[PDB]
């Protein structure tokens, strides 16, 4: 029941050239209906690819797999202002028709908002996380989360991986 955003990953670690995938999961945050995150790396040891066909992510790259924010009924709007060369992505998805989506009263509050290949580069230990940037001023560690009332959503936890 503990409200959270989290990046997981199903396995740490893997050979060079092996594709790590990394799950972006929101759990019981209380009328969720959109968000904007931030996740570093080493641009050197991981690449941000494609899940499933390895393709490298380039600045407009929304990443694929979630589970929410998909009905077309309440107006999804995706950004991408990646930048991969740095080992930053940046993205962002709310419903524009919080409207309509308030007044139908079930709110998508748990599920996926993005699956992120990683593809391993080099044999070294290196980190991915949520992290601030300047251009999210009142974000949680590089994170916001809104809700149907076109408010910043507060007190959930980010969890980091391991």
């Amino acid at each position: 029941k503990a409200s959270s955003i989290e990046l997981k990953f199903d396995r740490n670690k893997g050979e060079v050239g092996d594709i790590l995938i990394g799950t972006v999961r929101i759990n019981n945050i209380k009328n969720f209906a959109g968000f904007q995150v931030n996740i570093v790396y080493d641009p050197k040891v991981l690449m941000a690819v494609d899940p499933e066909t390895g393709k490298e992510f380039t600045s407009s790259t929304f990443p694929p797999g979630r589970t929410v924010l998909k009905n077309n009924a309440y107006g999804p709007i995706q950004i991408a202002d990646n930048d991969p060369e740095k080992g930053i992505l940046n993205f962002a998805l709310a419903y524009s028709y919080i409207a309509g989506y308030k007044e139908t009263g079930v709110a998508e509050e748990s599920g996926i908002i993005a699956k992120i290949g990683f593809k391993i580069l080099q044999k070294k230990s290196t980190a991915v996380k949520f992290q601030d940037t300047l251009s999210m001023p009142g974000a949680i560690s590089g994170t916001q989360l809104f809700d149907w009332d076109g408010e910043v959503i507060t007190g959930y936890e980010v969890i980091q991986p391991d």
